[PDB]
């Protein structure tokens, strides 16, 4: 049992969760659901970066403390994900308690290192991006104000006298570690982009702040707050115990096999992260992934379904699987697109309700009435029967390259490719009419034809768990899987003919 360490970014509760949220939270589970049916140790953390300027000044607005604003929209987040059916080991908060001790024990380590010091700065910062901009990043608006260029958000003038990490030290360092491990950064395209920016020079980085509380104190310096980025990349280490290196969580999962993140953040996981952690002493995470954005065509209000950025109205509206299963299909993984009520609709009802729902069901059914609700034993194997089951027999070693990529869409594509040709399969050997036929090459063929057909279809629902958790575990139910059967491992193994199977019904309703 190897060990796989995959982490999510963790948001700013500053407002309520959306789409881009449950997009990310989603297709994290796919691939840490994916690796424990695979065999592997799987440790899967996500949560909320409560600390900050960002925070501070929501709180404000509503006239509550930043702790209250914290912990109040924090609990909307982690009842978000356990709606969405996400497995995360543990809900991290930057206001735990352990995650405040990782933090001042990263900043020791990098201050012993002699990475720390204490200078002047002067500069404009994004507090929506909770970001620092240099003069030439800025823009001087036809109105007076001033604006970062790259986001557009409003920048404050501020001098502070900071304490700085020495990443103009790192410079080529970070840049023999995309050179020798081009996998550290995903897709190629943001690897380029990452490449081209530390090229161009990189300058020292301000790591406190002195102007408001609401953060982590930097050790023997109460007057200091930590950045918040310093503090938040922190929790993929609190999420193994850190600073308990000697921890065996620590020993097994540590460097993190996988970073899932938007591709708003990448600098921040890709720059200074690698950079703070070579400080620090530290392996580096294998890997980061830079998934694209995801936004809403049209009105945000429908007048049918309502709030169509709101994560959990989709859910209500089309049910949980359905909403997975389109957010993992629609948008290659990687890229950024856009969706409608529409599009959701027709996802909804042709590639579930009818090329796999239908499908399933009216094998099912024939097997239920026809068949005196037992797997038939099959007679000879034909050419047809031969190439549907081989190509659903290569979908494990396809579906699992592109899992590692990863590349979720692409595997749901191969899967259905398997579906469509099961389908056409169904329709050119006409089991219908083989059923009543009073031949006994036909009553055999018939058995056989409808053995093919489930097999393929106890395959697809194997495969399918880490998309549609619920409604492939109705499935295997139906197909007669045994509960300890259901790993990966079991694809392997055909189903037996003879065994019982319950009362079949639709599992893939349509809208
Ligand atoms: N509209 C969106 N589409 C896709 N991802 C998003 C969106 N909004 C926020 N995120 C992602 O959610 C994570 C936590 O805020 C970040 O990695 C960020 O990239
Ligand atoms: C350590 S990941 C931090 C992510 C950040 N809080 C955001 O919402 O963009
Ligand atoms: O661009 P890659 O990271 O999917 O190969």
């Amino acid at each position: 049992s190897e060990p796989f360490y995959i982490t999510t970014a963790i948001a700013y509760p500053n407002g309520v969760p959306h789409i881009g949220h449950a997009y990310e939270y989603i297709a994290t589970d796919a691939i840490a659901r994916f690796k424990r049916l695979d065999g592997y140790d799987v440790r899967y953390l996500t949560g909320t970066d409560v600390h900050g300027q960002k925070m501070a000044e929501t709180a404000a607005k509503e006239g509550i403390p930043a702790a209250e604003l914290a912990r109040r929209n924090s609990d909307v987040f982690q009842r978000l994900q356990e709606k969405l059916n996400i497995s995360f080991d543990r809900f991290i908060r930057t206001s735990d308690a352990d995650h405040y001790e990782a933090s001042k024990a990263i900043w020791k380590r990098m201050a012993d290192a002699g990475d720390i010091y204490l200078d002047a700065y002067k500069g404009w910062y994004s507090i929506r991006d909770e970001r620092f901009f240099t003069e030439n990043e800025t823009t001087e608006q036809p109105d007076g104000t001033r604006i970062a260029t790259e986001t557009g958000a409003p920048v404050t003038w501020t001098e502070e006298q900071t304490y700085f990490f020495r990443l103009s030290a790192y410079t080529d360092r970070l840049l023999a570690l995309y050179e020798e491990h081009p996998e550290f950064i995903g897709p190629d395209a943001r690897r380029n982009e990452i490449v081209s920016f530390v090229s161009g020079g990189l300058k020292d980085l301000s790591i406190s702040r002195t102007t408001f509380d609401w953060g982590v104190p930097v050790p023997d310096h109460p007057d200091h707050v930590m950045y918040v980025w310093v503090d938040a990349l922190t929790n993929y280490l609190t999420g193994v115990g850190f600073p308990d290196t000697e921890s065996e969580s620590f020993r097994r999962y540590w460097p993190a096999d996988l970073h899932m993140i938007g591709k708003d953040i990448i600098r921040f996981h890709t720059v200074y992260w690698p950079a703070f952690l070579m400080s620090a002493g530290l392996p580096l995470p294998k890997r980061i992934f830079a998934h694209g954005w995801l936004l809403n065509r049209g009105e945000k209000m429908s007048k049918s379904i309502g709030n169509v950025v709101d994560p959990v109205n989709l859910v209500d509206t089309f049910g949980l699987d359905q909403v997975r299963y389109f957010l993992l299909r629609e948008v290659p993984f990687g890229q950024d697109g856009s969706y409608n009520e529409d599009a959701i609709i027709g996802r909804v009802n042709a590639d579930l309700a009818n090329e796999l729902g239908n499908l399933a069901q009216r094998s099912l059914s024939m097997v239920a009435k026809n068949l005196g609700a037992a797997v038939p034993d099959p007679g000879e194997f034909t050419d047809e029967d031969t190439a549907l089951l081989a190509a659903a027999d290569a979908l494990l070693e396809r579906v699992r390259e592109h899992f590692d990529v990863p590349a979720m869409h692409l595997a749901l594509e191969a899967i259905w490719s398997v579906l469509g040709a099961a389908n056409r399969y169904f329709s050119a050997q006409e089991p219908w009419v083989l059923r009543k036929s009073d031949a006994a090459e036909d009553q055999q063929r018939f058995r056989t034809v409808l053995y093919t057909t489930l097999e393929v279809v106890r395959i697809a629902s194997l495969l399918l768990q880490p998309v549609m958790p619920e409604s492939t575990a109705k499935l295997l139910d139906l197909l007669g899987q045994p509960t300890d059967e259901r790993d990966f491992s079991a694809i392997a193994n055909r189903i037996k003919p003879g065994t019982s199977l319950p009362a079949p019904s639709g599992i893939f309703p349509r809208y």
